[PDB]
DNA sequence: TCGCGAATTCGCG
DNA sequence: TCGCGAATTCGCG
């Protein structure tokens, strides 16, 4: 890839880094490409911070807090950059979820179900929780013109293509991705307003029905439709791409540092 | 209450109607108060409908659909009214969730935990799924100026005041609502941007940081902080109130029917 | 301690 | 059939 991005990508590949460790690798690559700028990595954000960001937009917002030490902790963490005003602006927020272990059950001779005879397990809905952290970050970045939220999906419940799994017996269980018994990808499409998945949707879109004007905050939803594990090298490239896009949007508030330094 | 609203409320009280049945009672009361208008009740909405509503706002929106027969089914249902143009406009969307059975466990001599010695159970996070249907309805009503989504909460995980539960032994287990071991109310505050709970937040607010303009879609989040069950009479009054507010916002597109009839 | 997160099995029309 | 929903127990710093 461009410059050192190819070097860093191979390092992630060699160590099979988790989403959280890749976010750290991304900020390390960002500080390398932009020596004049200051970057940091956090593992969580308190509800107090989000409430404070909300009050700055409107006094009636961010007024509730039942548990004083409340917070959100994205398994991928958060990356930020300091602007010309001394304030930290979020550049990246990663998250990785899993659901559906049918591929594993079929690789083995495991029959699931209440009777122990089913080849497949009726897909659950625990993935719907993903919408919470997306809402929190959206509120935290309501004053921003970009929304760098990335969600990586993998498992039997996130297929985008048909696959065949062979059991120890020899029988091939053909899985159709468009089957509502397993596919739960539609339980996330609301997060990006139906815009294409596996795409960088960082730059906020502005729509309107009547003379109104609304800002949409679409999350980037990536999935491994093969049923295989995610490749750390490509996760890095995707996250770095979204991070650089965030910098482009933040460009106006970063000029003094890239120049006067 | 005003007119027949007091009569209908007592009926719901007498039968301890579920949230879904109260929504039906609300549309029955609406058709009584507004004989000139036409109301209907639905139990679900297909993803195709939401995608179509999205395309009308922007051609790039609502382009994904992996499972053709995908849909959302709020346990409270949806109430709608036909406008002067023949289109059905949503007036109400109810939902009721439960979480935390500590009150019940303490009423009995049941000790929970992996060792069977704990008085309380560490509160889970399954309630976070509520954000999904809220996003779906928000996208479905992105062209609207009102968001009549109501969420009723009850259980040991949604306390707003301290309570004491006595076990068969006689020992009183004092529960503090502000304890992060049980309280999960903060896992929903993002849905209404931190605005006050137990309030009618139907009319959409318009904010802005810079010359931008954004429309907020805040959901009404009601909770029974006592730990007790919800009263059907008050659920009806709350839902009817939000429904009438929706009519006020829709007023301009209902005039021809209230007049020319 | 206290508080957030994993993501599951299976009922229901 | 196929597809959505209930909301749980307990590990982890």
């Amino acid at each position: 890839s461009q410059g050192v991005i190819g070097i860093f990508g191979d390092y992630a590949k060699a160590h099979d880094l988790a989403v959280g460790e890749v976010s750290k690798l991304v900020k390390k690559a960002l500080s390398n490409e932009y020596p004049q700028l200051s970057f940091r990595y956090r593992d969580s954000i308190k509800k107090t911070e989000i409430n404070e960001a909300l009050k700055k937009i409107d006094p009636d917002l961010g007024g509730t807090l039942f548990v004083s030490n409340s917070s959100i902790k994205p398994d991928g963490g958060i990356v930020e950059v300091k602007d010309d005003y001394g304030e930290w602006r979020v550049v990246l927020v990663a998250e990785a979820k899993h659901q559906g272990k049918d591929i594993i059950n079929i690789r083995n001779g495991l029959l699931v179900g209440k009777r122990g005879d089913q080849d497949l397990m009726a897909a659950g809905n625990a993935i719907e929780r993903s919408h919470k952290n997306i809402s929190e970050i959206a509120n935290f970045m309501l004053s921003e013109s970009h929304f760098p939220y990335v969600l990586f999906l993998e498992g039997s419940n996130f297929l985008t293509e048909n696959i065949s799994i062979t059991r120890p017996d020899g029988r091939v269980v053909n899985l159709e991705y468009n089957s509502g018994i397993l596919n739960r990808l539609d339980r996330l499409t609301a997060a990006n307003y139906g815009m294409p998945i596996n795409s960088n949707l960082c730059i906020n879109k502005f729509v309107n029905h009547k003379d109104k004007s609304i800002m949409l905050q679409a999350a980037s939803i990536y999935t491994q439709g093969d049923g295989r594990e995610w490749d750390s090298k490509i996760m890095f490239e995707i996250m770095f791409d979204i991070s650089t896009t965030s910098l482009r949007v933040l460009g106006r508030d970063l000029f003094e540092q890239l120049t006067s330094k």
